[PDB]
């Protein structure tokens, strides 16, 4: 498996796993 808590991540995946459809917003 591949662990995503390599680090980058917090900004990376919560980026494009949303922020391509919603607003990157709070």
């Amino acid at each position: 498996t591949n662990r995503r808590k390599s680090g980058k991540y917090k900004k990376v995946e919560i980026k494009e796993l949303g922020e391509l459809r919603k607003e990157p917003s709070l």
